[PDB]
């Protein structure tokens, strides 16, 4: 478990060979391996690399479907 500044977490965009992590609440997860986010693009509104707390309020989704992926670690 570590801990992320939003700076190193925008480091992992999914882009070049990068992991995909989101960040939730205050968790960080590898959604590296989801077809929703290789390249690191969700559904053309969202990039990976951020916290997309505020986000999900306009998915057709809920939080819930981060549960399947691991926790990397927590942001700053
Ligand atoms: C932005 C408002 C937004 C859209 C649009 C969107 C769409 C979307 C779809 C159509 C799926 C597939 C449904 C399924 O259960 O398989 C999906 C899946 C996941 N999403 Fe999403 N999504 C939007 C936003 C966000 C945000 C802001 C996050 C995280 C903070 C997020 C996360 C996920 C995750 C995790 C999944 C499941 C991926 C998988 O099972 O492989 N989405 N989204």
């Amino acid at each position: 478990m570590r801990v992320f500044t939003k700076e190193e977490l925008s480091r992992y965009n999914g882009k070049e060979g990068a992991p995909a992590y989101v960040a939730y609440n205050g968790k960080v997860y590898d959604v590296t391996g989801s077809f929703h986010w290789k390249g690191g693009k969700h559904h053309v509104l969202h990039d990976a690399g951020q916290d997309l707390t505020e986000s999900i309020g306009r998915a057709p989704h809920t939080a819930e479907l981060l549960e399947k992926f691991p926790v990397v670690g927590v942001l700053r």
